[PDB]
DNA sequence: GGTGGGTGGTTCTGGGTCCATGGGCTG
DNA sequence: CAGCCCATGGACCCAGAACCACCCACCC
DNA sequence: GGTGGGTGGTTCTGGGTCCATGGGCTG
DNA sequence: CAGCCCATGGACCCAGAACCACCCACCC
């Protein structure tokens, strides 16, 4: 770089010294020499005096042309004499026909850079540093050929649909013929206990399909037909492909995908570098699972790494290993695996971080990968050869790649990987290789989507078993989430690393903060003795400040979990916790800079101290009185008929109804309901007359919901009948009241509840709260019909009266909170009424909610002994009327404008009554005070201070108008007939309901300012 | 042929007189089906408005491009309103960086081809013998690639005995 | 600043030989 | 029959020879 | 001769869910 | 001991809007 333009400004001094000559001929020797050595690092070579005709016919010879490996000019140099001028010379030769698209015009003095046909950089050639940036920029010009790839890559991925509909139509006519059937069985039945005991035919036209893309692709654009010839897989693939893609069926099939792969043939055969041509083989991997097995792609995980994250990654390991092992990543005896290799971008970014004097031997006996899907084990077995050949210059096939389930080869006797016998050999090798460094982006996928879906992750019996006896034991969490299959594959790297290394892993960052990954956290810091955590955020599972704080996903903003790259190591004191979160309101782009501009040894990290509940973040204040009273506790509601471990304010508290099939179970009207429901038990019921065979290997077609509940009864056989004193009313939203089927058929999980609320319509009042972890605001509100789960995040209902089996309604309110209050306070006038009144009006202080914020975040909400009483029960009596008679307050005088249709033709009307419900708002995205209801009623009048009572990220109004709007029904079934909602016969109800929320709003917003600014 | 250039002819005056407007956008159909139905029998597609990025970062939109069977740019066309002085109207399309490699300008009066940035030939839509010329021309350009595959076959064969040592070796 | 060498590449263009080898003799 | 005579037309290639392109030297 | 408007394309940008499913209870 | 309660956090994607290019009506 710089030392290449210091050498040539000490030539060019020397060559007017000891030849005593100005002339172009003699001085233009050391900026070709520059030229030449700068272009032998970058892949290409400065050839002199190449003739290249121009437009008008003229032969022109420029004094040096850069030329590719395919002997494709990519840049152009002409140097003149000092004793001219420099712009009268460049106007000449260009208009001689000199080439305007990447050329250096040269004077011993200075050097303009005209790319495109225009000056980019003009700079003096005394200057080290800008002659460096001239000439980065011309090494470094993308050609035209680069961009038409780019948008030819982009293009196939776009016409992969089409493209498999004929390789489909290919795989299906081949099941006509005899031999084929033959194959595919024999293969079905050695994938079986190979890959996954459940390989169908249908996972074997999956695997077919790809060998015959890929068998295409590779001998076109990446000019690699030995490959397949060579593959220990692809040999296997061949034998039961031969069967029918062959003569004229392969020739019709060749004519009519032509034109799906014709332009990236074109393109890629102008690209040498293998680096440019490698986007194609991440956009085959991605895109071809969304168009074939979307839903294989959630199992499996077919989301590429972006480079920035594993370049840093490899550069960590290695700054690491320095520092720990007194090793290095090139050093001999670090074998390094990668559990999970995709499209092979750790080994291949490895192959280019290694010095040349090492590779061989790291590439031979060091780099371990294995793969479980053949689109990838291909794709990465051609990267990693490839990126090889290139930085080497010969080629040499990588033995080290296995086709095999990671998590089922933990035999360090199994039939793992006997898709063929060099693939069980390599597995056996593998298992018994020191592994010293995991680095990987293992699999994330906590649970299936929708039960409909049948898409459960598979079970591993060995990894499960350690995983209970090691995470989820230490655990003290009601769900255990730690199965998902980034945890599965933190606990085999745990194991596989059988002395000392590093784990290096870019995985979903819940560990960090997460209730069930209580385990985890205190494991880990046994098995590992130092943990750098490196938060990237982007949580878009979140919502409101959060969602903006979170920011952009450092996978481009293709995935909606949060993620951190961590590097656990183990050497051979305590843990050392050291954790650096990058800074919020960052946008993807600024996440991956930072990762590529920075340094392990720079980043700043912190010591995070674990506290006893094993918490790593968002460890709360101690200096705190917090130990005043608690609401409800786990203990005094599992109090056993005694009395003595009463010792909470309220003894029973229940989570809201969980129905999981919300969309068949809720309706804003009796008729619909009843109507839904009828199909869903009169579906249920022709589904339990089904041979045990469908039963049991749930055959049937999904138009209803099913979830565990129903399939469990539906192989018992029950029958459902329709109750129909079972529609009650129930406040989904705040604010909300829709009419509920309660049932417990068709009910998953009704709680507790039956007790609040005995059979949905009872009588009781809840305070309804927040539950932990919560990550929306702390949000309270009284009901006094049954609440849903989501009415509040995670909503906890805690009532007043209780129903025994058959009984009466015992106060809640337990006796040792009366007492404890008419002790403090020591008025015997405190009823259980007041203290109900006086916990909802603690709970709406907003200093309480500011000061014990990361305390209500993750405990049962604490209620202090606040000096008055009277007052604050007082306040809370009048919040509950307002909040639960929010349908009997007097409507706000809201100013009501309406406007006609923009023209009369029927479908103006049509499309001007479809609902906006929007809050109209300022340039400054403040409220006006008006919202567009529909295109033609506009409510005006709204106060500001009616957008503050925030229940959760979203205000009371906003609540209204949200939960109002015409949504399309997710369900299929419910979409075609079940969706009979339109705002215009809601229109008058939302009118009145705005108008009566907007005193609701008010009055609220001004008891709570009522309140006073200090905390007990 | 002089056949699809005669019905070109017909097809416009039909324009101008059943439709009563001389609007580029509806007289520009008579063209269009012209340069499409020659294509057709080339093994090459007149593909209406396809963006292009021009060298200056914009974008230009051609009325139609001519594209091969690699979805390969070929040829292009922009027709223009005949109220309006094509020459100055070239000149302002060619600024905003209009390809000029094989481009046809044409008012419904007369057709400008400009092949490899210089005006080969002008001529007047009411001949048919010379717009059957001037559209020739423009189906049978040579591209730079054919050209550079011809440069590369001459290579490959002054190259042909040092890859025959190798050969040999092996063998 | 043209202008003619100096040097190297890049198109045309003009212009033209001894001697294999069957068949027929032939003695 | 082998051992003399007698034909009779032949699937290119390459040295000058411009003539350019570029540019140092040489006048101008 | 712009100018706004009609029409179609091409980037950005913002912003957020019901519900699976293991474990502990429990009578 | 098999039902019966109790959590708890989740490997994207798609409508508004901006703005842009082009041509037609519309002033000017
Ligand atoms: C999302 S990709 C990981 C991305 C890859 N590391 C990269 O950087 O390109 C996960 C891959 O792991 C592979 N895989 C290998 N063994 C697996 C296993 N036991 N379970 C799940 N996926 C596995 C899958 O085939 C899938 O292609
Ligand atoms: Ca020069
Ligand atoms: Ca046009």
């Amino acid at each position: 770089s710089l030392q290449l333009v210091k050498k040539f400004q000490k030539r060019l001094e020397d060559i007017v010294a000891y030849g005593g000559t100005r002339n172009e001929s003699s001085v233009r020797a050391a900026f070709q020499q520059l030229l030449s050595d700068w272009a032998e690092g970058s892949g290409l070579r400065l050839i002199t005096e190449v003739t290249q005709k121009a437009v008008a016919g003229n032969n022109v010879r420029p004094d040096g042309t850069l030329k590719d490996s395919l002997q494709q000019s990519r840049g152009y140099w002409e140097s003149k004499d000092e004793a001219d001028t420099l712009d009268d010379e460049i106007q000449k030769k260009l208009a001689k026909g000199y080439p305007r698209d990447n050329i250096i015009f040269e004077d011993s003095r200075l050097a303009v850079l005209m790319q495109n046909g225009e000056e980019v950089q003009r700079v003096d050639m005394g200057d080290a540093g800008a002659l460096a940036g001239l000439l980065k920029l011309f090494f470094e010009f993308e050609p035209p050929q680069v961009l038409e790839f780019r948008k030819a890559v982009d293009h196939f991925k776009d016409e992969m649909p089409h493209l498999l509909k004929i390789l489909r139509e290919a795989a299906d006519a081949a099941e006509q013929k005899a031999d084929y059937r033959g194959e595919r069985d024999h293969f079905v039945e050695i994938a079986k206990e190979a890959i996954n005991p459940d390989f169908s035919p249908r996972d074997a036209r999956e695997m077919l399909i790809q060998h015959i893309l890929t068998g295409d692709l590779f001998t076109s654009v990446f000019d690699n037909a030995q490959y397949h010839e060579d593959n220990n897989i692809a040999q296997q693939l061949q034998q039961l492909a031969a069967t029918f893609y062959k003569g004229p069926v392969k020739r019709d099939i060749a004519e009519r995908t032509k034109r799906y792969y014709g332009a990236i043939q074109a393109a890629a055969a102008q690209i040498a570098d293998h680096h440019e041509k490698q986007r194609f083989l991440k956009a085959l991997y991605e895109n071809f699972y969304r168009a074939y097995n979307p839903a294989g792609a959630e199992r499996l995980g077919i989301f590429y790494t972006p480079g920035e994250i594993v370049r840093f990654m490899i550069e960590a390991t290695d700054t690491l290993l320095e520092k720990h092992f007194q090793k290095e990543l090139a050093d001999k005896g670090v074998e390094i695996l990668d559990p999970a290799t995709g499209t092979g971008t750790f080994i291949t970014e490895l192959i280019d971080f290694l010095p040349k004097a090492k590779l061989e031997q790291k590439y031979r006996e060091e780099l371990h990968c294995n793969e479980l899907a053949l689109l990838p084990y291909y794709i990465a077995n051609l990267n990693i050869e490839a990126t090889y050949a290139q930085k080497m210059g010969r080629y040499e096939e990588f033995r080290n790649i296995v086709l095999v389930d990671t998590l089922d080869n933990t035999g360090f006797s199994g039939l793992f990987g006997s898709v063929t016998a060099e693939n069980l050999e390599r597995a056996k090798r593998q298992n018994a290789r020191p592994v010293r460094v995991i680095i990987g982006n293992p699999p994330y996928r906590a649970n299936q989507a929708n039960e409909n879906d049948n898409n459960k992750n598979r079970e591993y019996k060995e990894i499960d078993r350690r995983i209970k006896a090691t995470y989820v034991a230490a655990s003290t969490a009601q769900k255990t989430k730690l199965y998902d299959m980034y945890s599965r594959f933190l606990r085999w790297a745990t194991d596989r690393l059988k002395e000392d290394g590093i784990v290096a892993f870019v995985s979903n960052s819940s560990f960090i903060d997460s209730r069930t990954f209580d385990g985890f956290r205190k494991e880990v810091v046994k098995d590992f003795d130092h943990i750098y955590i490196l938060d990237m955020k982007g949580n878009a599972n979140t919502s409101g400040e959060r969602r903006k704080r979170e920011g952009g996903n450092v996978f481009n903003d293709q995935i909606k979990v949060g993620v951190a790259v961590y590097f656990l190591v183990r050497s051979a004191k305590d843990t050392k916790i050291w954790y650096h979160a990058v800074p919020d309101f960052w946008r993807a782009r600024e996440k991956l800079e930072w990762l590529k501009t920075t340094k392990f040894e720079d980043i700043e990290f912190d010591h995070i101290r674990p506290d006893a509940k094993h918490n790593w973040l968002g460890q709360v204040d101690e200096e705190n009185d917090w130990n005043e009273f608690l609401p409800v506790a786990d203990k005094d509601t599992k109090q056993a008929k005694g009395l003595g471990q009463e010792r909470a304010i309220f003894k029973l508290y229940s989570l809201g109804v969980v129905t999981n099939r919300d969309e068949w179970v809720y309706s804003r009207a009796e008729d619909e309901l009843a109507d839904k429901v009828r199909y869903f038990i009169g579906r249920y019921n022709e589904i339990i007359k089904l041979p045990l065979g469908d039963l049991m290997s749930r055959n049937w077609e999904g138009d209803i919901k099913m979830t565990r509940a129903t399939i469990a009864d539906a192989q018992s056989r029950k029958s459902y009948s329709l109750e129909k004193n079972s529609i009650v009313p129930s406040l989904y939203r705040p604010f909300d009241v829709l009419k509920m089927y309660f049932s417990k058929n068709l009910n998953e999980m009704q709680y507790q509840m039956p007790s609040i609320f005995p059979k949905g319509v009872g009588e009781n009042v809840v305070i309804a709260l927040s539950g932990s972890p919560a990550a929306k605001p702390f949000q309270v509100l009284a009901t006094d019909i049954l609440p849903s789960l989501d009415l509040l995040e995670k909503t906890q209902c805690l009532p007043f009266y209780r129903y025994t089996m058959n009984g009466e309604r015992l106060n809640n309110i337990t006796d040792y909170a009366l007492k404890a209050f008419q002790t403090h306070y020591a008025d015997t006038s405190i009823s259980r009424e007041d203290i109900f009144h006086y916990v909802y009006a603690v709970l709406h202080h907003p200093a309480y909610r500011e000061k014990y914020a990361l305390n209500l975040r993750q405990e049962f909400p604490r209620i202090p002994f606040y000096p008055e009483f009277g007052r604050w029960a007082a306040w809370g009596r009048e919040l509950m009327a307002l909040h639960i008679g929010f349908e009997s307050v007097a409507p706000y005088p809201l100013k009501r404008t309406d406007e006609p249709p923009k023209n009369d033709t029927p479908e103006a009307l049509a499309l001007a009554k479809k609902a906006r419900l929007k809050v109209q708002r300022d340039a400054a995205k403040q409220p006006t005070g008006a919202v567009e209801l529909d295109g033609l009623t506009t409510l005006a009048g709204i106060p500001a201070a009616a957008w503050a009572y925030k229940l959760g990220n979203r205000s009371a109004l906003e609540w209204v108008l949200e939960r109002h709007k015409e949504t399309t029904p997710k369900d299929a079934t419910i979409r075609e007939k079940f969706n009979t909602y339109r705002f215009a016969d809601h229109k008058e109800r939302v009118i009145d309901l705005l108008a009566r929320v907007t005193t609701v709003s008010v009055e609220t917003v001004r008891i709570v300012g009522e309140m006073p600014a200090e905390t007990m």
